[PDB]
């Protein structure tokens, strides 16, 4: 049912990224119309001699070439009939079956129009794909409470390195779905993904508030991120960021209450008394009321202005770190006030903790070994046309990488971009390490998906 492309503007789109680095050039692109057409090319791939490399491509947002197969096949995900939500008093709750190509923002205007329904659990960015993000962790300010993207899925199809399509959750092939989950790609193309799904909220209190100090930052992030753990009064997004003095560095906290005609009446109580228990600097609250899909959708607005000032397609060399919470203040005066002290195009550093908790262990997800974690996420851009830029940052990211080396921080790369054997078992550690090559073994023993992850 599906069509191999040699179009010069396909072969172009499937050997680039986000990242604007990593250029490793495709002999085809895959575009299927179901999974058994993903099946057949992996099966082919399997069954060949040389064994060609076959790696699925979301909405392109690698940084590092994860989603490229040099002299092989980009399977271009992108979207057909739609399954409409379902509940199940078993679960007690709803879901909806997507394909493994569909991106968050299709998901979220599907389920709002079919009874209001939305996923529990976001990315910052809407514009990514569901089989791409499940196969990082997917994680914005819900993620403290919902967990990762990857914590609210109940089951997925799968085509494996062999071109077999198995239907895995929990309960029926765990190794697989666990193993997918997080997973980098490695075990297997995500044709469906059964996500969880919630009574959306129609409206959304938007609040930032800023700090001059670290300590209380954090400690505020820290106690926001404990709430509802309990079952009371809490935030529903929190999330920070690092801000340069002019326009000697200021942190933002900012965080969302979810609301809908029933709770609209006690949204401004609810909001008045968790600002009242914080620490943040008097005068600097900044209020904002929108519908919830336009919340969701904020990137894609700063996104459409920087493409009209062409500062979008520029290099991206983002660099995302999961900092043990025991090892977050060292990192503010080594890196923040530090490395980063006296830039390029510019760019958000975000900075927010989460609760190790709300991860499944048996994922492949890595995460820091300690029960609140931090996200730091540099993502400055290169000026456009100017590639010292790039180089500057890059050697800023790896000053950043040789202080948490240096210091002992126990800091985990999210979205890894190690590309050598060492730097992989560490990454892992003996005991993930071990559950990764055994997967490895069973569903991609020929090492055909997402070779440019460049683990095996
Ligand atoms: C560009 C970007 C990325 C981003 C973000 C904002 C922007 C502007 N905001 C994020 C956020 O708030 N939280 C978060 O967790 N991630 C965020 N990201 C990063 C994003 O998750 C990753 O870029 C991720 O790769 C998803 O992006 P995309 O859908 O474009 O996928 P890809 O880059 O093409 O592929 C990534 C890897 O997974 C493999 N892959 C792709 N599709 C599948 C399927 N269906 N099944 C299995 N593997 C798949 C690729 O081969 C590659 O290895
Ligand atoms: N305010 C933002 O979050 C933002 C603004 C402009 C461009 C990107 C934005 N956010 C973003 O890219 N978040 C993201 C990006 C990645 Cl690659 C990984 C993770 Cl955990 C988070």
């Amino acid at each position: 049912g599906g069509r191999l492309s040699v179009d010069a503007s396909d072969i172009a789109e499937a050997s680039r990224d986000f990242g604007g680095v990593a250029r490793a050039e495709p002999m085809a692109v895959f575009h299927p119309r179901a999974a058994g057409d993903v099946a057949g090319l992996v099966g082919a791939a399997f069954r060949s001699a040389r064994g060609f490399r076959v790696s699925a491509r979301g909405h392109g947002h690698s940084i590092s070439g994860q989603a490229q197969a040099a002299g092989g096949v980009v399977v271009d995900m992108s979207r057909v009939a739609r399954a409409l939500p379902v509940h199940s008093a078993a679960l007690g709750g709803h879901y909806v079956d997507v394909w493994g190509g569909e991106l968050w923002v299709d998901v979220l205007n599907w389920t709002l129009s079919h009874g209001g329904l939305a996923p529990r659990s976001w990315t910052d960015y809407l514009y990514l794909s569901v089989g791409g993000t499940l196969s990082n962790a997917g994680i914005s300010g819900q993620a403290f409470h919902h967990g990762p993207q990857i914590s609210n899925v109940y089951e997925l199809d799968v085509v494996t390195g062999k071109g077999e399509v198995v239907t895995c959750s929990e309960t029926e092939n765990p190794d697989l779905f666990f193993g997918v989950l997080g997973g980098l790609g490695q075990f297997g193309i995500i044709t469906r993904a059964r996500i969880a799904l919630e009574r959306a909220p129609k409206r959304v209190r938007w609040i930032r508030a800023l700090y001059s100090n670290f300590s209380e930052f954090t400690a505020d992030q820290e106690r926001l991120i404990s709430l509802g753990s309990g079952g009371g009064r809490r935030f529903d997004y929190v999330e920070g960021f690092v801000v340069a003095a002019e326009g000697s560095v200021l942190y933002c906290l900012e965080v969302t209450k979810n609301y809908d005609d029933e709770t609209a009446g006690s949204v401004d109580q609810d909001v008045d008394t968790l600002l009242g228990e914080l620490n943040f600097l008097p005068g600097t609250v900044f209020t904002t009321d929108l519908p919830y899909v336009d919340f969701l959708d904020r990137v894609h607005k700063a996104e459409l202005k920087l493409r009209a000032k062409g500062m979008w397609e520029v290099p991206h060399p983002w660099l995302n770190l999961f900092v043990p919470a025991s090892r977050i203040a060292d990192f503010d005066r080594g890196v923040f006030r530090g490395v980063l002290g006296g830039a390029g195009a510019g760019g958000p550093v975000l900075i927010y903790p989460m609760n190790k908790h709300k991860w499944d262990p048996r994922s492949s997800a890595v995460t820091p070994d300690e029960e609140v974690f931090y996200l730091v996420a540099f993502l400055r851009s290169a000026l456009p046309g100017a590639p010292e830029s790039l180089e500057a940052l890059a050697r800023q990211n790896q000053r950043i990488l040789d202080f948490c080396a240096g210091t002992g921080i126990g800091a985990k790369q999210y979205l890894p971009g190690h590309k050598a054997r060492h730097e992989w078992a560490e990454h892992f550690g003996a005991a993930r390490w071990d559950r990764f090559a055994r997967l490895k073994a069973e569903f991609d023993p020929r090492a055909i998906l997402a070779a440019g992850q460049g683990i095996f």
